[PDB]
RNA sequence: CACCCAUCGAUCGUAAGUGAUGGGACUGUUCGGGGUGAAAGAUACGGGAGCGCCAGAGGUGAAAUUCUUAGAUCGCUGCCAG
């Protein structure tokens, strides 16, 4: 099933792409965000714990979410990319460009593109003491 | 310009320095995350409610302890606290 509109129109959902260093969410929802349509993570497409953030897992996840959002009736995506943000890291993880390419090549039209990494006007004490994650 | 009358007071008088690119005080005037009192704000971390969705999420060199179909993580809008 799907929505009904005139011939020359595009149904726009919003695709939140959560690209942290440990996983990768691809999350297609209604423009409100209130109604999830389909979300797939990089950990649903691989066996190893490592590959949850691999560029291949994010590709397969954004694929398998694009096919289902087409099944539902969504044709274009306003894209909202996100890193862990807050205090962790404002740099988007590896499986972000691969999710973008997956959606674009798969066939979803791409509207706006955005960065919604949570950032602080000022922040709570970051994890790891004064000396940080000594390695 | 030493005086002239109109019309306002008419205290009795400085004579032992000068006023440091010394100091202090004053006036004016910036300037500044200087101090302190009281409201308001901002996202973010966390929890919580409502609404979706379903199989993982978190974490790592790799894992595991940890959370999770009894609905975790994720998404949206209020809410609470620091």
């Amino acid at each position: 099933y799907g929505p009904q509109t005139a011939a020359g129109d595009l149904v726009f959902g919003v695709c939140h792409i959560y690209a942290s260093f440990n996983d990768t969410f691809v999350h297609v929802t209604d423009i409100s965000g209130r109604e999830t349509i389909s979300r797939v993570t990089g950990g649903m497409k691989v066996k190893a714990d490592r590959d949850e953030s691999s560029p291949y897992a994010a590709m397969l996840a954004a694929q398998d979410v694009a096919e289902r959002c087409k099944e539902c009736g969504i044709t274009a995506l306003h894209i909202k990319m996100r890193a862990t943000g807050g205090t962790r890291s404002k740099q988007p993880g590896p499986g972000a460009q691969s999710a973008l390419r997956a959606l674009a090549r798969s066939g979803m039209k791409i509207g706006r593109i955005e960065d919604v990494t949570p950032i602080p006007t000022d922040s709570t004490r970051r994890k790891g003491g004064r000396r940080g994650r000594r390695l």
